[PDB]
Order: C-alpha cells, then sequence, then structure tokens
C-alpha cells in the first residue's frame, strides 16, 4: 500500500528522530505524511545549518534557496560529514513525497523552510547576544517549526483555525523545547564550538561561556543555569494555552509528550551541577510512565504542577534568580 519513496521516508524518520518518530506516525488521516515529511525537510536544512565543514560563503546561499530546492526533483547534496547525512544524500526521495502532498500543506512547509533559511543565515555571522536576541534565534530553529505544525492542523481541518492562527503561542512551544535543549547541551555544544547561552546573560557571571566548564567557577556556573531555566518555564503558561485548545487525541499527543519531556529535563537540570559535566540525553522514564495515561488536559496539568513543585521545593534562597523562579511557578500553578 505506502509507496517505495514513502518507506524509505518513514525509515528515515525512525532513523534520526528519537524524540518524535512514534508521534509522528500514529497521527491521524493526511496530517501523518504531512508532518513525516516536514520533520524530514527540516532535518535536512539543519545538517547543513549544523556541518561546520561548509564554509559561510557556500552555506549562505544553501540555507536562502533551500526552500527552493523541494521543487527541483534532481537535487541532493553530497558533501555532508555529518551523521543524518543520508537525507541530504536522497533528498530527491523525501522532496518526491514533499510533491506528493497537498497543495496546502507543501505551501507550509515550503513558507517555513524559505523562512527558517533566511533566519538561520542570519546567524551565521553573530553571536547570541541579548535574551531577545535568544528568542529571535530559537524563533528561526524552533518557534517556526510549531507555527508550520500548527498551520498543518489548522489546514488539515482537523483543529480550528485559533491553532494556526495564534502564532504566538505556537512559538512559545518552539522556544521552549529549543531553550531546554540549548539549557542541557551546554558542555556538548562547548565541546563542539557551538555557543548559543546568551551572551548578555552569561558575561555577568564569566568572561567566556566556556569558563562555566572550569570546576572553580561551578558555583556561577550553576547560578547562570537557574536564570536560563527560570526563562524557559515562562513559556509553560503559553503552552498550557496552546495545549488546551486542541481537539484531536493524536494532534495533542503529539504537541504535549515533547513538552512534558521538556519540563522533565528542566527539573532535572534545576540546581545541577552535573549540567556542567555532561549530559541526560535520554528522556525521563519517570515522564515517559506519566505520559502514558496524560491523554487530556486535566492530566497534563497534573503533570506539570509536579515537576514545577519539584524545582520550587529545590530553589535555594540564596540563588540570585530565586524570586523570579518561585513567580512564574506560581503562575503556571493558577493557569
Ligand atoms: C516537524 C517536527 C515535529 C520537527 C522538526 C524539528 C526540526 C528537525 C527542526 C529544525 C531545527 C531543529 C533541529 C530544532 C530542534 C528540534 C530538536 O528536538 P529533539 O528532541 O532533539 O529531536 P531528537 O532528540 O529526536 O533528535 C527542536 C528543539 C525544535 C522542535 C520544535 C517543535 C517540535 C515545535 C513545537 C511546536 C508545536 C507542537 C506547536
Ligand atoms: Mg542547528
Amino acid at each position: 500500500s505506502l509507496s517505495s519513496s514513502l518507506k524509505t521516508c518513514y525509515k528515515y524518520l525512525n532513523q534520526t528522530s528519537r524524540s518524535f518518530a512514534a508521534v509522528i506516525q500514529a497521527l491521524d488521516g493526511e496530517m501523518r505524511n504531512a508532518v513525516c515529511i516536514f520533520y524530514l525537510v527540516l532535518r535536512a536544512l539543519d545538517t547543513l545549518e549544523d556541518d561546520m565543514t561548509i564554509s559561510v560563503e557556500k552555506k549562505v546561499p544553501l540555507l536562502h534557496n533551500f526552500h527552493s530546492f523541494l521543487y527541483q526533483p534532481d537535487w541532493r547534496f553530497m558533501e555532508s560529514k555529518e551523521k543524518d547525512r543520508q537525507v541530504l544524500e536522497d533528498f530527491p526521495t523525501i522532496s518526491l513525497e514533499f510533491r506528493n502532498l497537498a497543495e496546502k500543506y507543501q505551501t507550509v512547509i515550503a513558507d517555513i523552510c524559505r523562512r527558517m533559511g533566511i533566519g538561520m543565515a542570519e546567524f551565521l555571522d553573530k553571536h547570541v547576544t541579548s535574551e531577545q536576541e535568544w528568542d529571535k534565534y530559537c524563533h528561526y530553529v524552533a518557534g517556526l517549526v510549531g507555527i508550520g505544525l500548527s498551520r498543518l492542523f489548522s489546514a488539515s481541518e482537523f483543529e480550528d483555525p485559533l491553532v494556526g492562527e495564534d502564532t504566538e503561542r505556537a512559538n512559545s512551544m518552539g522556544l521552549f523545547l529549543q531553550k531546554t535543549n540549548i539549557i542541557r547541551d551546554y558542555l556538548e555544544d562547548q565541546q563542539g564550538g557551538r555557543e548559543f547561552w546568551p551572551q548578555e546573560v552569561w558575561s555577568r557571571y564569566v568572561k567566556k561561556l566556556g569558563d562555566f566548564a572550569k570546576p572553580e567557577n561551578i558555583d556561577l556556573a550553576v547560578q547562570c543555569l537557574n536564570e536560563l531555566i527560570t526563562n524557559a518555564l515562562h513559556h509553560i503558561p503559553d503552552v498550557i494555552t496552546y495545549l488546551s485548545r486542541l481537539r484531536n487525541q493524536s494532534v495533542f499527543n503529539l504537541c504535549a509528550i515533547p513538552q512534558v519531556m521538556a519540563i522533565a529535563t528542566l527539573a532535572a537540570c534545576y540546581n545541577n551541577q552535573q549540567v556542567f559535566k555532561g549530559a541526560v540525553k535520554i528522556r525521563k522514564g519517570q515522564a515517559v510512565t506519566l505520559m502514558m495515561d496524560a491523554t487530556n488536559m486535566p492530566a497534563v496539568k497534573a503533570i506539570i504542577y509536579q515537576y514545577m513543585e519539584e524545582i520550587y521545593h529545590r530553589i535555594p534562597d540564596s540563588d540570585p534568580s530565586s524570586s523570579k523562579t518561585r513567580q512564574i511557578i506560581s503562575t503556571i500553578r493558577t493557569q
């Protein structure tokens, strides 16, 4: 029943997505293929953005015109050294199945691809300075994914136009997972020469971001860690609002599960010295387990509050963000 090229696409999905493979495949009807392809295209775009062997000069055009390659049946890329390179090397298969989608899905995917590429290109020439610039970077690489996902949910008509139209809530959905991964991946990123923590934040603690890796700076490092976590917690009211509107079970599970996995990650990272020594880059099993039964808003809220409580009771009174952290948590609780 499934074509060869589509089986391959779902193959690539399972190979490359630790976080989304199962939920994508459980999607109802015409959403499944559309979101699968959306994933694969963005994975290909990211595989380009992240490859450091590709010079800025060559990368810029690639990121700018990546959206147009979807409509070039022959287009592939063979120069990648990245682990996920096969999506670029077999891009024609992916772009084939992309062109097999209804126009309404293609237009969304292409638009998000164009916008993301322009954004990723813009950050090749700069660091993340301010918190606003942090939000801007996250918007380009993650915010727009939630915005695109939401426009696909609306286009399909399983969800109301509001889901696709409330771009702020969809953006926050994207921002929360991306801040979470950035916070969690400090060391891995430092060791690979990538820096994502906003300078205006860490510069109040140390002179170079890599200094958080020095044992003598652990206490300052954890302070900065708690400040950034606290900034990310601010997206949770919006996540609640967004998850509260979803009508379709499959869509609700797709959106809810990664948000809750991220919340468990943050709680595991709060005031945790070990962030600076490596990574819990494996889903929290307590969270996976709780989410098996959490198919509705009141169950998801209960899990959120529980994790928020876990952070709340561990806040040091001496930590300089201690007030803000308690404050956002209290807001979440009453949303
Ligand atoms: C289309 C689809 C699901 C995904 C496409 C994702 C791709 C490839 C984007 C290209 C840039 C990248 C890479 C961004 C980072 C993803 C890493 O997750 P992760 O856990 O590391 O995966 P795994 O661990 O399995 O390797 C990220 C954090 C953004 C996820 C933002 C979402 C999902 C919007 C939520 C909003 C609503 C639900 C409104
Ligand atoms: Mg990237």
